[PDB]
């Protein structure tokens, strides 16, 4: 048994629900326009929780659902770009919160590709035969990284976390993968810059630290490069469902045409969550499993496709 | 060929050299006292470079040394807790800087255990058979995370980066490993907190963001837990050299006694670098290889042991 397998899914978002109506007041825009530009109706925003707290509940819920003991966890991987501290890692805060004393843990930084990247990691870890049980969680609190006056980005993001319980299976589930990156375009999407202000620094680098994005640029990138990445693993005839990063539904609309894969196969759920970055795919996954669209153990050929800052992007082809 | 192997080593530190004499003036302490408390005589501090720049030179040097093409790199892993941005990752900035268009990349957050953790990752990646050539670099610019007035921590850290070229070998090199963590003590060593100041935040969390450490606490932790972790892989009779995280030489003095492993086997090099966090082990490694203490391809049984914020710690047993 050295084949990684997603046994359980689970998600957790802040209770505070922020509708477009509240954002139209905060800012000076119309809820109607916020809705048509984003494809979002409402989103959750933390009021007292930080990334680790959201990830903590996900882990806690995964443990209760599966009936697993925190002591049976061998490793905890968290995909995030909005961690409480640089040190400790969010994965370590969760490891301590749930008491997974026998698990080692760390965070992975790959922007909105983070969950897919982390999932690829867990597969490698389990393949080695050294580890069998892990928790892979994607979580963010981007609401603390936004300029809530600029209505061309703030209205786009939601907070939340979701993950899965991974355990060693007898038969393969993770069939193929293709992880990629292009740092030659890293300026297209950035956040979290830290100014060096030691008495030794001589540069004049300044950066608000709030998210910055070249919409058209990354939109075009997704359509061209993600489409090619997806087509390197499947074709319409060999895939049942595709769970892409929930950045913008129109990206999905166009990718389905580009790749010639049936549009109803691409699941989406931005309406109530907005763009939850690394958490987008596992939140979508938990919902699709929860309502019976996706069925664990059914052998449905599913592709998970993330893409984001880096630039980063990658897909995983699995049989649920 | 699916056995990870360290083929090349390389290091890079800022040219700006800061001696204890300059720090005694800056602060109001004696160089003599800074020396006896830290075991450091001088350290490098960035004046214009950021973590990615240091890691960039390491990658660039590794590529030139080995004669490899940036296009032959399959993956780039960077261990850091002081990245330029949360997004993009430092690994992505390096991937773009050196033109490793065929490599996917991401950063790993495991504090001063980061390099060991990243190395464990690369081993898993190569084991899978999907990837053969990678660059694993540990780099930090902690000088931007310190309060240069508090002489109980600032005098401790240096800037720098170092890494290795990893490629698929025919015979095993990575013999064993034991990665661990304890998030129940994460408050003992923290840095980089990000305050949430969205119009929705109701908490009153505040944190300077500069490094905070409970010296005695983590010192005791290292002596007890790292000693046990090391003894789970070797005994004096089965190890030739041990490269531990360069946090404090006295930790090594005591660990050698605790574990009963010959003291001359633990290599150290804080004098000219200070504590370079994640970069400490690969800098030490490159130096020991450079001067002939350690010999690649000689089959010397070597243990790499990192420990740091998280809490995190772990060792790798290899035959060079
Ligand atoms: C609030 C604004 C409203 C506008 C209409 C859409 N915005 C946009 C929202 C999302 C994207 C986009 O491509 N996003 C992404 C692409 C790759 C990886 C990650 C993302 C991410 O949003 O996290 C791009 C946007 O801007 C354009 C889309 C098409 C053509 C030109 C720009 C969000
Ligand atoms: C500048 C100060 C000078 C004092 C004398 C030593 N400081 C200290 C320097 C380092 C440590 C220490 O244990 N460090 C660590 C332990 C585990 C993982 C990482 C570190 C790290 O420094 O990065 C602890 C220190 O403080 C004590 C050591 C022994 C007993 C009580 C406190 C640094």
């Amino acid at each position: 048994k050295n084949y990684a397998r997603i046994s359980c899914t689970s998600r957790y978002v802040p209770e505070n629900c922020v509708t477009n109506h509240q954002l139209s007041e905060m800012m000076d825009t119309s809820a109607a326009w916020i809705h048509s530009r984003t494809g979002i109706s409402e989103r959750r925003i933390v009021t007292q929780e930080n990334t680790s707290d959201l990830c903590h509940q996900v882990a806690k819920q995964l443990l209760e659902k599966s009936g697993k003991q925190a002591s049976e966890i061998d490793f905890i991987l968290v995909a995030t770009v909005t961690p409480d501290f640089n040190m400790p890692s969010v994965a370590c805060q969760v490891q301590g919160a749930i008491g997974a004393t026998e698990a080692f843990a760390f965070d992975i930084s790959a922007a909105c590709s983070g969950f897919v990247y982390a999932l690829s990691m867990a597969e490698k870890l389990v393949l080695s035969g050294r580890y069998q049980t892990g928790l892979v969680i994607g979580g963010e609190t981007f609401s603390k990284m936004l300029d809530w006056t600029d209505r061309s980005t703030a209205v786009l993001f939601g907070d939340g976390a979701a993950g899965v319980l991974i355990e060693a299976a007898e038969t393969p589930h993770f069939l193929n993968e293709k992880l990629q990156a292009d740092g030659q375009r890293w300026t297209a999407l950035t956040s979290g810059y830290t100014i060096n202000e030691s008495p030794f620094y001589q540069g004049h680098k300044q950066a608000s630290k709030t998210l910055q994005m070249e919409g058209r640029s990354i939109f075009d990138f997704a359509i061209k490069d993600v489409s090619q990445n997806i087509l390197s693993l499947v074709t319409d005839e060999t895939v049942d469902y595709l769970l892409l990063h929930q950045a913008n539904v129109r990206i999905i609309d166009k990718i389905a045409r580009k790749t010639k894969i049936s549009r109803e196969k691409f699941l989406t759920n931005m309406d109530k969550y907005g763009n939850t970055s690394a958490a987008s795919i596992p939140i979508l996954l938990d919902e699709a499993v929860e309502n019976g669209t996706l069925i664990l153990g059914s052998q449905q050929r599913v592709v998970l496709t993330g893409f984001g800052g880096g630039l980063t992007w990658g897909s995983l082809l699995l049989t649920l």
